[PDB]
């Protein structure tokens, strides 16, 4: 039996010369055993869900602040940094954004002049959402995910930009307006990030590189790249990870790891073990070696890496379980973190605290 998390060395303190150590949280986790683990080990937090656009402005002019406020309060009380996830995304985003003045979807519009008016209305709505949110949280947030997942996994257009509703209505303009709006209301010292998954592999990596180069050339304020790092044991390679961070550091950008989890599976995650108990020791060992190499790379790169956030605290709460159940008939368990479902350490803990 492994010791409890509160009996081992703080991860945040272990990494205090290199980068923050963060966790994605929900408001209900900010007391009890999670509360304790958080305070002991972490010096940054992010909202898993409560600061996404639909969580903050579910109807126009109607702001729901309480979950988000509770997260901010917890960070302040415990002297934690706070990442804002996220100003702009194509999911968990309210439908009302994308409806024209008569209530019909803007994407359906064929008259070029009405389309231009729709583009301007959506951009103005985006600006209002950003202005309102940034005004409330500008003195708490230490890193903004200003846009999330705006780059495509393939190449549907020459710039590799995701053809979401934002793109269909505004082209790339939503991205420019989101950064400029955030800079304007948060101030010059605010740290603005473009966040995405699979930043280590091509062609996405290069499309993202080209996008940030382009926007920097136009004076669009971007401070860094957020690497979600939803990764596996063998993929991507350490070198793929390294190369991606070095490329962005080459443009004068900061890197953060924002949503780290190390799945026990491939993609899709099948076959998956049905219970935590069913997972063999070998999975935890191979994960531990993987985590060792990750954190050695993060330390080597620490001039260009300011924060490493995990997408959860302990293995009792992870969205990888939703994915395992989805691809295995509603039955499956992943185990991505250094802390097990009882808040005891896992073999990976030892390999990143040393
Ligand atoms: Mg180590
Ligand atoms: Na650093």
């Amino acid at each position: 039996v492994q010791p409890f998390a509160a009996q081992v060395a703080s991860l945040a303190d272990r990494y205090e010369e290199s980068f923050d150590i963060g966790a994605a949280v929900e408001p209900h986790q900010l007391n009890g055993r999670q509360g304790k683990v958080l305070k002991h080990h972490y010096n940054s937090i992010v909202a898993e869900n409560a600061m996404k656009p639909i969580s903050l402005q579910p109807e126009e002019g109607v702001f729901t602040w309480d979950g988000a406020d509770a997260i901010v309060e917890f960070a302040r009380k415990n002297n934690m940094n706070l990442r804002f996830h996220t100003l702009v995304w194509h999911n968990q985003v309210p439908d009302w954004f994308f409806l024209d003045e008569e209530g019909n979807p803007m994407v359906e519009e064929t008259n070029e002049a009405k389309r231009q008016a729709n583009k301007e209305l959506l951009l103005e709505r985006l600006e209002t959402h950003i202005k309102t949110v940034v005004e409330r949280y500008k003195d708490d947030v230490t890193a903004w995910d200003v846009v999330n997942e705006v780059v495509d996994d393939g190449t549907p257009n020459e710039r590799g930009l995701r053809e979401s509703v934002w793109y269909q209505i505004t082209g790339d303009e939503y991205i420019r307006v989101a950064f400029e709006t955030a800079r304007k209301y948060a101030g010059e010292d605010a740290k603005l990030f473009i966040n995405d998954y699979n930043t280590e592999v091509t062609p996405k990596r290069d499309h993202l590189y080209n996008l940030v180069q382009d926007l920097l050339a136009d004076g669009v304020p971007i401070d860094g790249v957020g690497h979600q790092a939803h990764i596996q044991i063998d993929w991507p390679t350490i070198d793929e990870i390294r190369t991606s961070m070095e490329m962005f550091a080459g443009l004068g950008l900061d890197n953060q790891v924002t949503e780290l989890d190390v799945s026990l599976y491939g993609w899709p995650p099948r076959p998956a073990f049905p219970t935590y108990d069913a997972i063999p020791q070998e999975r935890f060992q191979a994960q531990a070696d993987r985590y060792n190499q990750l954190f050695e790379l993060y330390e080597e790169l620490d001039a260009d890496l300011s924060s490493v956030t995990f997408w959860g605290i302990a293995d009792n709460h992870t969205w990888l379980d939703d994915r395992a159940r989805e691809y295995n008939d509603g039955v499956g368990k992943d185990a991505p973190f250094v802390f097990d479902p009882n808040y005891r350490v896992k073999p990976a803990f030892w390999r990143i605290i040393d």
